[PDB]
């Protein structure tokens, strides 16, 4: 099913309780949301699925590229997909900067809260805020308004301090400002993408430099400000630009508190590796070459889109291996 | 829009009354769906948009595959899409046989009761059984009795008499018993699959021979039957295998009462082309070749799938041209 | 064998005497040298290996490139290789404008000039002085000099009057002074490149416009001049532009006194076309992907040049069916 | 030039006493020995051609295959083109078993047996006899007796004692027949391809386990043999399946008197690379696609060929500098 607000409150406690994460994977179409609900079935795993405002567009079609349409019409299609599997997904927002939260993130949890309403569940589960080219009091002050929005149509908030390469490097005020602003959940529930050294996309596995105990020292600087134990763990860190990350770091971040890795460009990879395989081995069936006709079995989309969404699917499991939820969906279906 | 009842009845009257016809798209996904519905709209045209059994298998992805379950998923998608369209677009789902019935269009069909049961209007507007599988006198029991459900639901039924190629060739005797079961829409609207020669898929122009009088002489059957001058039209006919049709057997149709006109292969060859381009110019970026790690701009999907649906969508202006339903669109957004 | 100077003359008599021409195949290398010799003895037909400008250039190597050293040691090759097959086989080099004369044909000439001189045969059996650039006077001096040296050393000369594309269009004065200036073989052999619309490449079916009757008056204004019945054909015409020709146009220049008739473009789409078909079946074979090392049995040259050849040598065959010398090699092999 | 006899004997000389090495690249037709040669050249450095005996049938074209044929089409071509380079060039020719001792080596050698009698100098300036597959005393009877006849024709003979893979690992025994049957140079040049673990082709990196301790101990065993200094390198080694071996494999071999190392599988990769890239990103110019013509620019195989030549020969300067023949061409052009 679709994670409830109660069920997706209790796995990101769990998660955290137990030192693991979810995948949180980039979907822009009917066929990757079934490859990502799939890869987390397969890994009797729970799991979020999540759209950009471009996923969003791109999902809304040429014709429209709205990303509230968007955003809405691939959320309608999994509640129908997800409903048909033991594990629970949770439906979530990515990166919204200050310009497109009143045509995304705002418009979005107006729906929600009118379902709520209504005696119904939110339409996402959670949404992000990324206010990270703001300064931070700007930046919380627009997550503390968002996040008394979000929780009363029970949503969970994502917000970002330190901006996502694609300095990177959160610092140890902006951890206290944060703290001081939201509480650590009593005010609601809100996740933090805190930055350290994290790029979205791949590069060569030298390139990109991780420094994971920015995160060891964000909980140990929340949990000063709390008065709490200096092993304390009051951050729900969320892991951006995952796709290429060494297991050992991807560990690391996991010993700290991270409850959320995204990932895009790795299941990107996954999809279009064998479209451009089955291109080539049928390039006489998928062209009509030297005044033939080519040949339907091969250029129906349906022969290859197949082949893109089982690949996919083994991605997203690799990646609830690597986080350490393979196995441990809350539905207990074993 | 998504077409209301009402207004879908007003568009087959319509193209009827002035001898032209609708393109009936098969879709199977949520960028497939965007590509037909922004055919549609780009030819100032209403249109159709359908699942067939495997297409609605393949929507509900390899984890589920479930024909009510694709078929739900994609219509619900389709339904945020179609309202910010200013074109009218009907769903419908294409040929099902006996032994799919209980597994695709009765589940569908008491779907779309309740929607209307509780004053809503039903998911599909039409349904197809194809019982051309079994002996006519059965293929009109299951008709009559289906006709019956699908007119107290607002929706419209097609039937098939004649085997569509992959004989063919419906007979008078066929054509009479029709009306006599059924009679001429006053039972309900029904859309009349009769074959004439036509063929699914697509091959050498030369290859395929149609033969539409045969649609004449079903029009001059019925039209002697219910009484009526000898040119009368009181069929709706639906020509199946559009794809790969001469220009002239496509007006020589529509002369006879030809108001739907399917098409697969076509749109297909259309929406796989510019991917097979893709991969082709960009071979070392989709693959990652010699120790690099490959392009992620044009390995995200999203870089050829706008490519495939913008090709997908000029196919679909050419069957809005060919079928002369290009600028007629019921809301008169010129 | 190669062609002796003498059998070269009897080929291209009896070719005159009977109507029919012989394919002459602009080669670049071992391969495709191999390709025509084996599509000659595969058709029973005798043929012409020519090597271009660029051709001989090529030939030479990146780190030559001179024309001279590429022509020699393919025509080195060439001779070893004939010597295996039971047809004959002439050498001829192609175009040669006037600013080429002295670093291509003329020094051919003075090696074949040089081994016929010790008692033996020249090198090439013909040789292209394209004069078309130049005043027709200017044109016919040269072409008069070149002619005695020519035939001195047992070599054929072709010129051309009149250029052919990539006006077109020989005029009657063009000819009358070839005649006059070259007599009608009694001074040595010459083959006439006279352009009656031809163009070098190959252009959609409709769109080269032939004009064969220029050949045709061509033959009538020197059988004129020489005081000769007005059927008799004193000139051996030359056909540039082959490639992409209708069988008709080929039949009817045959008509009028074409023995030879050169085609390029038709046999490198055919060498090509199944190195691309190899290339895409075997993509993950000829590129390292993903890690991995390729495989060499499909990265070896020889496996899909043996393809090319093979296809090669079949346009070749083709070119010896349509020019009717198939099955006329004057060593009577049966 | 062409190595004569006498530059072959100092090169193999220079290299040996210099402890460098001459990369020996298998070519199968004018385009490969262009690039090798260009190679050599770029890279200031002397080099040997070879032609293995499924080399020579390809050279010889698919109407003919003849081993002798192709060998001598191929040696001819190379005898013109090298002439052209300031660097010396030396033609071999690779493996031949005893079954092809006949229509191989021993043609070739009567072919330079001939020239040499005349005052001129051999074909070929080396022949492989690979008895490896015969017992050892077989193998050095026909060893001894090919030595005297190759000697007599100014020709050094390479023999082999071990397979090369595609055991492994010559024996003591065999190093001490073999310098007793032959000697050290005195009766003859002769070089030896002794095996220590080589493969023939390309794996990961990893799986081929080289171990040039046994070249080291087979120099000893000679010494000792000849009563000479304990550091002695009587042998001139040759070192097979040379594709894919790490730079330290390479220099330590360097070190115990290899003076040849044959490259066939890296040269073929390298050679095909670019034509793979030149179709996949000239797709719809190398194939005549929905009623196109193609391109002829793109499908011309010279378009292709000189990016494979240019490939190919940048493989050849990179053996040239692992090997340390860079630089030091008997030539002295600098
Ligand atoms: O903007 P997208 O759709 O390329 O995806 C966004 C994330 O993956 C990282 O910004
Ligand atoms: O079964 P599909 O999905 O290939 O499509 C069905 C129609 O296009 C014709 O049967
Ligand atoms: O110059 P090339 O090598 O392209 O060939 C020349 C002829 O085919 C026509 O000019
Ligand atoms: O037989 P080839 O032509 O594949 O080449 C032979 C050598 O490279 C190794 O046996
Ligand atoms: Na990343
Ligand atoms: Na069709
Ligand atoms: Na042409
Ligand atoms: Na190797
Ligand atoms: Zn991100
Ligand atoms: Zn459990
Ligand atoms: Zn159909
Ligand atoms: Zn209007
Ligand atoms: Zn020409
Ligand atoms: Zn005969
Ligand atoms: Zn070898
Ligand atoms: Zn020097």
């Amino acid at each position: 099913p679709i994670a409830t607000p109660e069920v997706y409150a209790e796995m990101l406690g769990q998660a955290k309780q137990n030192s693991y994460a979810f995948p949180a994977i980039n979907c822009t179409s009917s066929e990757t949301v079934n490859a990502a609900i799939k890869g987390f079935a397969d890994a009797g795993s729970d799991g979020i699925i999540q759209f950009s405002t471009g996923g969003a567009e791109f999902g809304s079609g040429l014709g429209v590229k709205d990303m509230v349409t968007g955003a809405v019409a691939l959320a309608e299609f999994t509640h129908v997909i997800a409903a048909k599997y033991p594990v629970n997904v949770a439906l979530h927002t990515d990166h919204c900067p200050k310009d497109k939260l009143d045509s995304y993130v705002r418009p979005l949890l107006a729906i929600s809260a009118q379902r709520v309403s209504k005696g119904g569940n939110p339409l996402f589960q959670s949404h992000m805020w990324d206010g990270s080219a703001v300064p931070i009091d700007e930046n919380l002050a627009i997550a503390q308004e968002l996040l008394k929005a979000a929780a009363a149509a029970k949503i969970i908030l994502e917000i970002e301090i330190g901006v996502v390469g694609g300095k990177l490097y959160t610092s140890p005020e902006d951890f206290e400002k944060t703290i001081e602003a939201l509480g650590a959940g009593e005010h609601g529930k809100y996740l933090l993408a805190a930055t350290f050294g994290n790029v979205h996309g791949v590069y060569k596995p030298g390139n990109v430099k991780l420094r994971p105990d920015i995160l060891a020292q964000g909980q140990q600087v929340a949990a000063a400000k709390l008065g709490l134990p200096a092993d304390a763990k009051p951050f729900d860190f969320v892991f951006h630009g995952g796709s290429g990350s060494l297991k050992s770091e991807i560990e690391e971040a996991l010993r700290y508190g991270v409850v959320k890795m995204n990932v895009d460009t790795d299941t990107q990879y996954a999809f279009t590796r064998p479209i451009a395989g089955h291109m080539f081995t049928n390039y006489d069936g998928v062209l009509k070459v030297d005044g033939e006709v080519g040949v339907k079995k091969v250029y129906d989309p349906r022969s290859y889109l197949k082949k893109a969404e089982a690949s996919m699917s083994q991605r997203v499991v690799q990646a609830c291996n690597d986080l350490h939820c393979a196995g441990k969906s809350l539905t207990h279906h074993h």
